[PDB]
């Protein structure tokens, strides 16, 4: 009856899961032939031996990740015997990193992908991966640099790997390289020697890597002003990059050119890059170059250019203009122009993108932006997503709605400096379906005259800003508005009524007014016939349900309302009114995070339609009032992060629908199946984590816990015992409860 893997957790695709579980040994774990996928991540195992793996056979995919890490954390050092991963013919995937080897094991030759990151391995050469001719996947970053450093440098000797005739794929970041190794595969597609020592690289360098399809070679000569991380400065002022280093890579899709110092382009890079597809010359010195270069003026497969954190090389210089040649760009679909800094977006900055056909992500973050004129984005062919986030601008010149994804025409405009909405800094953007304006500091009576070009739009975020929600006619002329977040609005400094405007929101399904500054003017009733989704979390609808009848009808006029949250809200009380008055067309109710200590379940039937209910984080002390209700349509019940100390038999037992229980971080010293009843075997989840259940030898709950043990998360190990001495804190497996 126990888990076949204990104490281990199957997750049924194949994959054994032994992550996090402090084991110093390979777990021997009803026959184990037929396990071909294991995972020890973050184990203590320091020492592998001959007879660790001879259970496990039939291993195709095997991580051993962080069990042995150099330092690293706050020392180590793996042993490891000849014959251990001899014992898995047929092993096809290997995770060695972060363990402190020193030398590659013996490898089976059915292997295919083989990590030996982080490690200590300093020297590779031919006998270090013998015979591994079926491998194709190679990785062994960070073996030397600030977090895991050697004195030296990693050494690769020449032809090391020409025994992997079929290695696709190799990665030899922060390895304190000064040069490429010598006579690589022929066969390689993607090549990473990132966050090197390689100052210098010509066509000597890539010699016979005629498949090349991807290539970084960034971060090898670096500027270490103002760098978050440890850094080394590099000598030469920039990479040297022969002219016609790249001219034989005909299939080069991706290549990575950041941090390298550069201060010129020179169009001979790219004359044989026909196929580039991706170009990454982030974190450099090309301000000034793209401004005029003719570099881009071939570059006509490209998607995605990165430009991002490019410096000024000189002081002086003029205003930014993109360089005429960005007109050929005809593939382009993203451009990230995040942190390059220019006060001044005008008709002219951007204006050789203009006619680009599939131009559709335009990044321009972090750049402190203080005058735009954002009518240009309506003129462009395909934009999709303008993201303008952490800026400065101030107006006009002279969890989160938005979602949004890839489809609709989103502009992000929040993070700056909007103190006042003037409709004016809309026009010609009419055709934006998503806005973003929070995190500003926007303190306006709203109105109805903000957004008048805004037409079309769907979602608006305006959560973080310090609006007055007084006015009836606020938002009035956004006709197709959908979804709209007010979450977050203060007022820290008499007339109309708080929100009284939602009445008026036709096409208005999702609101949030979460965690507001709510006056003693707040309308009585919210009112609409198209709301499905209101968040109140975080508002003090417990000091208002104490007014008494005041606020009784407060969510009544959603008629159509499914899901309520009303989580975080201080209730201690919730009379049978209170309940009756929300609209019994409710499907989801969140109560989570308040102090309701007694909830009279029966009073359920007053909300016909509830499916979802969620009392997380309250004190219910005890489930025991009390039953779910014949014939409640409940489906889920979160009661965890309560103080629940016992239950009610037949408590669950009407509950015709019931598929999820979370009975979890309580206080429970068992769990009983008459609780239940036959309602428990068609659970889906039943969760009874975090509890101090009582590891005496006759417990009932463990025979309850194996019948249903396909259903309860983290059984095998994640389900602890409170009691006796022995037992706290380890697994209810820990010994054999059934043997009494
Ligand atoms: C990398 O090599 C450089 C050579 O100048 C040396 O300063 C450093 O010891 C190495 N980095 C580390 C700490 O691994
Ligand atoms: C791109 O190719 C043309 C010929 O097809 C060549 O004349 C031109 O100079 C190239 N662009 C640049 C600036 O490298
Ligand atoms: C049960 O509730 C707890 C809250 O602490 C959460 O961590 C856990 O993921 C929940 N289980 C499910 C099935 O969501």
């Amino acid at each position: 009856t126990l888990p076949a893997f204990l104490p281990c957790e199957l997750k049924p695709h194949g994959l054994v899961d032994c992550n996090w579980l402090f084991l110093k040994s390979v777990p021997r774990f009803a026959s184990c032939s037929n396990i071909t996928r294991l995972s020890l991540i973050s184990n203590r195992i320091h020492h592998l031996h001959n007879s660790d793996f001879v259970h496990l056979s039939n291993l195709r995919q095997l991580n051993l990740k962080w069990n042995c890490p150099p330092t690293g954390l706050s020392s180590c050092h793996m042993t490891i015997e000849p014959r251990t991963f001899l014992a898995m013919r047929t092993l096809e995937e290997l995770n060695l990193s972060y363990n402190g080897i020193t030398t590659v094991p013996r490898l089976p030759s059915s292997l295919v992908n083989l990590s030996l990151s982080h490690t200590n391995i300093l020297v590779l050469d031919a006998n270090s991966l013998a015979g591994l001719y079926s491998l194709r996947v190679l990785f062994m970053d960070g073996n030397c640099y600030y977090k895991n450093p050697c004195t030296g440098a990693v050494k690769v000797t020449p032809g090391a790997l020409l025994g992997l005739s079929q290695l696709t794929h190799l990665s030899l970041k922060y390895n304190n390289l000064t040069k490429v190794p010598r006579q690589l595969p022929p066969s390689l597609e993607y090549l990473l020697v990132s966050y090197n020592l390689i100052v210098k690289l010509g066509p000597e360098d890539l010699a016979q890597l005629t498949s090349l399809r991807v290539l970084d070679v960034g971060g090898n000569c670096r500027r270490c002003d103002h760098a978050p991380n440890p850094c080394i400065e590099c000598g030469q002022k920039s990479l040297h990059l022969h002219p016609e280093t790249f001219h034989h890579l005909s299939h080069l899709e991706g290549l990575v050119l950041k941090d390298s110092s550069l201060h010129t382009l020179n169009s001979s890079w790219f004359q044989g890059l026909v196929q580039l597809s991706v170009l990454d010359l982030s974190e450099n010195f090309l301000y000034e170059s793209i401004t005029h270069t003719n570099a881009f003026q071939n570059l006509t497969r490209l998607r995605k250019l990165n430009l991002s954190f490019n410096y000024r090389k000189k002081v002086s210089f003029a205003r930014l203009h993109l360089a005429s040649s960005f007109k050929n760009l005809v593939s382009l679909q993203e451009l990230n122009m995040n942190g390059i800094f220019f006060r001044l977006l005008n008709k002219y900055t951007l204006r050789w993108l203009a006619d680009l056909p599939k131009l559709h992500t335009l990044h321009l973050q972090m750049n402190f932006i203080n005058q735009a004129q954002l009518s240009i984005f309506g003129t462009f062919r395909a934009l999709r997503f303008v993201d303008l986030s952490d800026n400065r601008i101030s107006g006009p010149s002279t969890n989160f709605m938005d979602r949004c994804k890839n489809f609709k025409f989103t502009m992000d405009l929040s993070r700056n400096n909007l103190v006042t909405i003037k409709p004016e800094m809309f026009v010609q953007l009419s055709r934006l379906q998503c806005l973003s304006l929070s995190h500003n500091s926007i303190a306006q009576a709203v109105n109805g005259s903000q957004f008048l070009p805004l037409t079309n739009l769907q979602v608006l975020d305006l959560s973080h800003n310090k609006l007055d929600l007084y006015h009836w006619k606020s938002f009035s002329e956004l006709p197709q508005l959908q979804a709209l977040d007010l979450s977050y609005n203060s007022q820290p400094f008499g007339i109309g009524h708080q929100f009284s405007f939602v009445t008026h929101l036709s096409m208005l399904q999702s609101l949030s007014l979460a965690h507001n500054d709510i006056h003693t003017r707040v309308s009585s009733h919210l009112n609409s016939n198209s709301v499905r989704f209101l968040d109140f979390s975080g508002n003090g609808m417990g000091r208002m349900w104490d007014e008494g009848g005041l606020y009784l009808h407060f969510f009544q006029g959603l008629s159509g309302l499914l899901k309520l949250d009303l989580s975080q809200n201080n209730l201690h009380i919730l009379r049978p009114q209170n309940l009756d008055n929300l609209p019994k067309s409710l499907k989801l109710l969140s109560l989570r995070d308040n102090y309701l200590s007694f909830f009279n379940w029966t009073s359920l039937s007053f909300l016909p339609n509830l499916e979802v209910l969620d009392l997380a984080g309250n004190q219910l002390k005890a489930l025991t009032q009390g039953t779910l209700p014949n014939g409640t349509l409940l489906q889920k019940l979160d009661v965890s992060s309560n103080s629940i100390v016992s239950v009610v038999p037949a408590f669950f037992a009407l509950a015709v629908e019931l598929k999820e229980v979370n009975l979890s971080h309580n206080i429970l010293k068992t769990v009983d199946r008459s609780w239940f009843g036959p309602i428990v075997m068609q659970l889906t989840v039943l969760d009874v984590r975090s509890n101090p259940l009582h590891c005496a030898c006759g417990a009932a709950f463990v025979d309850l816990l194996l019948e249903v043990q396909t259903k309860v998360p983290g059984l095998a190990n994640g389900v602890k015992c409170g009691s006796p001495g022995q037992l706290q804190g380890r697994s209810i497996f820990a010994q054999d409860l059934r043997l009494c």
